[PDB]
């Protein structure tokens, strides 16, 4: 497992739409997943998307005080995700992104989503998530469609540097 | 002349509306202006607004390859500015802000503005500016009404970190 560089906002690769994975359970795919977990763990992230390490594929991983009611979710590998948003209940919360280092912003997310897809072995995944779990999945899914969380912000008075917002 | 700390985005003082200066040509006002120029010069800025150093007053200073056609404008102190925007001609250009370190974004500005106000001696100032000159004045004026340039951005695909946007 190797630590890969995380691309920063401004890199046009973060704006592309990731392509689907076609072949499952390959040594190449296991290596990518392992590299992503090493990279995520090293930066103390709750999730990571393959475009963030320069891999333009529909692969996300996740697993983990601002959300003290959140149960722990075991590490998950989600490939070719299909999300279903569940209107109308939205929640505001603070987000940061490893591709936007040093900053936080308030982002509205669906309180609940369904997500499905496949793990790196090609096994089906199908879950309903709420709260922080749902927020992490939405944040990582956004990375696969070229969206970073400042694109989701509507109140830029609540966007700024972590050191100043939370001293 | 002393160098003051520049407040970073997230500090609620940058969102306040600055109060007008009431007394001109005082030792206190000259000291502020001197501190602002020392702070601006030190960060290699083209302008600075008093709220950026924690002074909630309508004081801006400015003076100075992305705008190679721009003539030099001598240092200016502008107090209680009154801007007139001149529609319809707008220009896009890259901006950075000392209160948003490490980032750049594309911002639409009026190509031309009129600005008036007073210098630190109480002498009237009244000018028409275009191009980069007009852009700097708009950027600094925004600081006095609680606006930072990410609030002006409409295309967040052209917002990111300088090191990545301009390597
Ligand atoms: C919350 C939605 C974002 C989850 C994923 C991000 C990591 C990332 O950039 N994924 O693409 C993260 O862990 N962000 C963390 C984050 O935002 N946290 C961690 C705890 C609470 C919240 C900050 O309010 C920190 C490490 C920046
Ligand atoms: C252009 C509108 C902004 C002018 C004022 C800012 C400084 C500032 O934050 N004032 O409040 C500046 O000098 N910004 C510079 C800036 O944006 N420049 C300098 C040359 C060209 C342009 C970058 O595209 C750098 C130092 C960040
Ligand atoms: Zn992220
Ligand atoms: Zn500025």
């Amino acid at each position: 497992h190797m630590i890969r560089e995380i691309l920063k906002m401004g890199d046009p690769r973060l704006l592309e739409v990731a392509k689907p994975v076609a072949q499952f359970d390959t040594p190449e795919l296991h290596e990518i997943v392992a590299d992503m977990f090493e990279t995520m763990h090293h930066a103390n992230g709750a999730g990571l998307a393959a475009p963030q390490i320069g891999i333009g594929l529909q692969i996300i991983i996740f697993g983990f005080n601002r959300y003290p009611d959140a149960p722990p979710v075991p590490e998950t590998v989600l490939i070719n995700p299909k999300l279903e948003y569940m209107p109308p209940d939205m929640e505001e919360g603070w987000e940061g992104c490893l591709s936007v280092p040093g900053m936080r912003g308030v982002v509205s997310r669906y309180a609940k989503v369904r997500y499905s897809g496949y793990d790196q072995f090609g096994a089906k995944i199908d879950r309903v998530a709420e709260g922080f779990h749902a927020r992490v999945v939405q944040h990582e899914y956004d990375h696969l469609i070229g969206k970073l969380y400042p694109m989701r912000i509507t109140d830029f008075t609540r966007f700024g540097f972590t050191e100043v917002l939370f001293p």
